[PDB]
């Protein structure tokens, strides 16, 4: 008698754990519409990535050594330099911040979450004063090396302030997965030893 | 063995019994106090 009713009291535990498991099923719902949000944003940036390993080492090598660079070019790396925290104006320091062996490997680890929303303020400004510039000289024929990084460089912004959207949808996220997952863990060992 | 459940489920009610029972305590003190004050006051009323 007792053990049926000690086997029962397992079960008003997987009873807390269900109306947890309830809670679990209220999601799914969150994440199919920030999937849906990542589908529209990232995709992008994972293209901007590979094209980044797409580049060839020459294309890039033979610009740096230019004696003058062109204005598209200047425009284009100026923003992307500001990421990199040597904000300048000036075409030796951008030189000086490509020549490095240690510039291959950077070109995707710039993240869309560590820009500041004046900075990025900034770079829509910048966007607003050319916005005939960035892609579409990239389509004329500009340089086959600014293309990837510049790809690259006009994204990253789509996600900033609007990844902002979603921090509070992957903060409740992150509370209902914790939750979730506990009392799923509590699933599993309640249907166990039951 | 249903009915062992049956008679886990009915003591559960017997449980929330005994805390209506612990909610009492509380009844016996509030008219003890107000019984004093009762045969502070009203006896006189009744002599008269």
């Amino acid at each position: 008698v007792k053990d049926q009713q000690e086997a029962e009291k397992k079960k008003v535990m997987s009873q807390e754990i269900q109306e947890q498991l309830h809670k679990q099923q209220e999601v799914i719902a969150d994440k199919q519409m920030s999937v849906k949000e990542d589908l529209d944003k990232v995709e992008p940036a994972v293209i901007e990535a590979q094209n980044a390993v797409k580049s060839i080492k020459k294309q890039h090598l033979v610009e740096v050594r230019s004696m003058a660079n062109p204005p598209a070019a200047v425009k284009l790396a100026l923003e992307s330099i500001c990421l990199l925290l040597g904000e300048s104006t000036t075409d030796w320091k951008q030189i000086r911040s490509i020549i490095m062996r240690e510039n291959f490997i950077p070109t995707i680890v710039n993240f869309s979450a560590e820009e500041i929303s004046d900075a990025i303020r900034e770079k829509m400004k910048k966007n607003y004063m050319s916005n005939p510039s960035y892609n579409y000289e990239i389509v004329n024929r500009a340089s086959l090396a600014c293309g990837p990084m510049v790809k690259w460089a006009i994204a990253q912004l789509n996600y900033a302030d609007m990844l902002k959207r979603v921090e509070p949808l992957r903060n409740e996220l992150q509370k209902l997965e914790d939750d979730a997952k506990d009392n799923q863990q509590k699933a599993n060992e309640v249907e166990q030893m039951i």
